[PDB]
C-alpha cells in the first residue's frame, strides 16, 4: 500500500495517477472505481476532479440528470468521514430508485463510498464496486478489505489533492 | 470496534465517551490517548474540545508554554489527513527539541498522531502514545495495529465531533 502511495507520489500527470490507483484498487480485488474531489466551499460538482473507470456513457448521464443532488452517497460525504455500503436501505426516494436502477444497468450494484474530507477543506468521495454473485459474498469480500481500504483512501485523498489543486 | 462505535454513540457525556475511547485505545495496546478537536475555521488550540487521560499538569504546561504553535504534529494536522509517528526527526527547531524533551518528561515519547478532518470542517488530532521498553519496540507495536487505528480515529472523529459541537 505505502510503495503504492509512492508510486503515486512519482506519477506524472492525471493519466499516471487514475492508472496507478485503478490498479491498486483492482489488486485489492474492486472492478470499478471513481475517485471525484471538489476543493474547498465548492459543490459545483461537475468541476471536479474525477477519476477512474466508470463507464463513460454512465457518468455522462449522472451529470446530465443531476444525480449528484440525488444520489445518497453524496449527501452522506457532506455529513461523515464514515463508508457508506451500496445497500437497498440508502435508496429512499423515488429518484434514488431510479438512480439505484440506472447504475445498476451500468454494471454498478455492490460497492461502497468512502467519503474524503482533506486538510484543505476539499471535498470527495472514492466509490468502488465489486463483482459478486449476491450481496452476501460482496459485503464479506468488503469486509475482508475494509482496514486495507480505509487506509486507501487517505493516502490517495492526501496525494490525489495535490495533483487536483496545484 | 463498530460496537466501540456504537458504544460511543450510545454514551451519555463527555465523561462516558472518554472512557469509551479510552479503553478501546488501551485493548488496542497503547496507554495514553489525546482527541482534540476545533470548529470550522478556529485555530484556537487552547479552547480546543479535548478528551484523554494525558497527565493534566502536562496539558496545563502545554497550554501555558504555548506549545499548540511549536509542537511539529499540529503543522502536519494542518496539511495532511496521513499519521504522523513521534520519530526523533520531527523535532527540527530549538523549541521543538524542548518540547520533545518535556513531552518524554511527562511519559510521552513514543507514538503518533492521526489527524483529524471532519465532514464540517472540523480540526484535530488522535494522539496515541505507547510505553514500550524502546522506540523499536513501539514502532514494531504501532505497524501491527496501524490499520485498526486508521480505522478508529474515523470513527472517533465522528462520534466525537456530535459530542463537541452539535
Ligand atoms: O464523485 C463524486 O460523485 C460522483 C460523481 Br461526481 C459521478 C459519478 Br458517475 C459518481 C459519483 C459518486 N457515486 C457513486 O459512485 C455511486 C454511489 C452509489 C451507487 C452508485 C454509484 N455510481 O455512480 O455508480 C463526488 C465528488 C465530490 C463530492 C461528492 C461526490
Ligand atoms: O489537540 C491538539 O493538540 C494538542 C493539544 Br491542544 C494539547 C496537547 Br497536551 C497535545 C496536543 C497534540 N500533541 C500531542 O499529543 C503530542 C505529539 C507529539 C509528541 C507529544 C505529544 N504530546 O502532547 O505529549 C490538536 C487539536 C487540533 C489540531 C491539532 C492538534
Amino acid at each position: 500500500l505505502v510503495d503504492g502511495f509512492l508510486e503515486l507520489e512519482r506519477s506524472s500527470g492525471k493519466l499516471e495517477w487514475s492508472a496507478i490507483l485503478q490498479k491498486m484498487a483492482s489488486d485489492l480485488g474492486f472492478s470499478k472505481i471513481l475517485f471525484g474531489l471538489l476543493p474547498k466551499d465548492s459543490q459545483d460538482y461537475e468541476n471536479a476532479f474525477i477519476v477512474g473507470n466508470y463507464p463513460a456513457a454512465w457518468r455522462e448521464h449522472y451529470d446530465r440528470a443531476g444525480y449528484a443532488r440525488v444520489d445518497p452517497t453524496v449527501s452522506h460525504c457532506t455529513q461523515s468521514v464514515l463508508p457508506i455500503f451500496w445497500e437497498p436501505s440508502i435508496y429512499q426516494t423515488r429518484k434514488q430508485h431510479e438512480f439505484f436502477e440506472e447504475a445498476s444497468a451500468a454494471g454498478l450494484v455492490y460497492g461502497l463510498t468512502m467519503p474524503l474530507h482533506g486538510a484543505r477543506g476539499e471535498l470527495g468521495a472514492l466509490s468502488l464496486s465489486v463483482e459478486a454473485e449476491n450481496r452476501a459474498e460482496a459485503n464479506r469480500f468488503m469486509e475482508s478489505v475494509l482496514p486495507t481500504l480505509w487506509m486507501l483512501k487517505d493516502y490517495a485523498l492526501q496525494s490525489g489533492a495535490g495533483l487536483a489543486f496545484e
